[PDB]
């Protein structure tokens, strides 16, 4: 049924979309600082002030398994790796900085994407 067809593409374009958003947003993180899991041999306290972390391997993960239903839930765990980091860190550091830099360009970058899922269609 053309219901049907609509869902797929819906679902594919949505899937495109967001691989462009991620790939874009790890390109502006050459030193990986968000890139996967934090180290507890490194970091021992993280899970003691940390309660859902999050990553862009995990966000990957998810995407490339058809687990975000929409934008707003890949926008959620965006700001869920910007948010851990500006707890964690003390605000003067080189990692909190980083998240402020990923917060001010990701942001520009999810509005580019709400306008083309408006435009699209998608949602």
């Amino acid at each position: 049924s053309m219901e049907q067809v609509a869902m797929e593409l819906r679902l594919t374009e949505l899937t495109r979309l967001l691989r462009s958003v991620l790939d874009q947003l790890q390109d502006k993180d050459p030193a990986r600082i968000f890139a996967q899991p934090v180290s507890l041999k490194e970091v021992p306290d993280y899970l003691d002030h940390i309660k859902h972390p999050m990553d862009f391997a995990t966000m990957r993960k998810r995407l490339e398994a058809q687990g975000y239903k929409n934008l707003h839930e890949f926008e959620e765990d965006f700001d869920l790796i910007i948010d851990n980091c500006m707890k964690y860190n003390a605000r003067d550091t080189v990692f909190y900085r980083a998240a402020v830099r990923l917060r001010d360009q990701g942001g520009v970058v999810l509005r580019q994407a709400r306008r083309e899922v408006d435009s699209i269609g998608l949602e």
